């Protein structure tokens, strides 16, 4: 496993096909409804296995802190150890930005998993990320 910044064309591409992977496949959103208006100002972070694309997520600046999203591990992987990689590669990738402070957007589902890396439930109220229910962590 290998964590990664994807910046050119076959970086950028592994990293949507994940993102569709999850999004798309797996759950039932609509074809490109996974995709917004904030991918241009995110960096993007995947993760391989070789060369097979295993995992994928971004960060952004916003309001000092580091914005953690859409972090994407589709099944095949879920048992590989892949959450980690990418949670702990876009901290640092945020952290060198001048990012203060981590805010992130977990899947309902996944919220176990991010309090077992020192985040806390910042509000009850879910929400939909990309059509898909979500809750809104920190960790500082």
């Amino acid at each position: 496993m290998k964590a990664v910044i994807a910046k050119n064309e076959e970086q950028l591409k592994d990293a949507f096909y994940v993102r569709e992977e999850v999004f798309v496949k797996e759950q039932n959103v609509p074809a490109e409804e996974e995709i917004d208006e904030l991918e241009n100002e995110s960096e993007h972070i995947v993760v391989y296995d070789g060369e097979k694309p295993v995992g994928a997520g971004r960060w952004r600046m916003k309001d000092g802190y580091g914005k953690l999203e859409r972090i994407c591990v589709l099944k095949s992987h879920r048992s590989a150890g892949v959450g980690g990689i990418i949670m702990k590669a876009l901290e640092k990738a945020a952290a060198d930005g001048g990012a203060s402070g981590f805010i992130l957007n977990a899947q309902t589902q996944a919220v176990p998993f991010y309090k077992k890396h020192g985040y806390r439930v910042l509000s009850e109220k879910e929400f939909l990320d990309a059509g898909i229910p979500h809750l809104q962590m920190m960790k500082d």
